[PDB]
C-alpha cells in the first residue's frame, strides 16, 4: 500500500470547501463560517491568530500554499492552537 495521496485529495477537497468564494484565498470570514457550521463558536481573535500563524506575508488572506504547508506541519510537526484544534477534531 503506502500509496498515500489521501492527503492531496483531502487537502484539495477541503481547501475547495473552505474557499466558498472560490477565489483561491481563504479569509477569516470563510474560516469563521466553517467553524460556526461545525457547531463551534470561536472569537475573531482565534481566527486572526490562525491567519497570522499561517500567513507569512500578513496579507489578511491565506493562500493554498500556506494551507498545504501549514497542514503538513501541524501533522506531526505541530502548529498554533487553532490549526491544531481543527487538525485534532478531524482525524485524531
Ligand atoms: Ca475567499
Ligand atoms: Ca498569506
Amino acid at each position: 500500500g503506502h500509496m498515500d495521496t489521501d492527503a492531496e485529495e483531502e487537502l484539495k477537497e477541503a481547501f475547495k470547501v473552505f474557499d466558498k468564494d472560490q477565489n483561491g484565498y481563504i479569509s477569516a470570514s470563510e474560516l469563521r463560517h466553517v467553524m460556526i457550521n461545525l457547531g463551534e463558536k470561536l472569537t475573531d481573535e482565534e481566527v486572526e491568530q490562525m491567519i497570522k500563524e499561517a500567513d507569512l506575508d500578513g496579507d489578511g488572506q491565506v493562500n493554498y500554499e500556506e494551507f498545504v504547508k501549514m497542514m503538513m506541519t501541524v501533522r506531526g510537526g505541530g502548529g498554533g492552537n487553532g490549526w491544531s484544534r481543527l487538525r485534532r477534531k478531524f482525524s485524531s
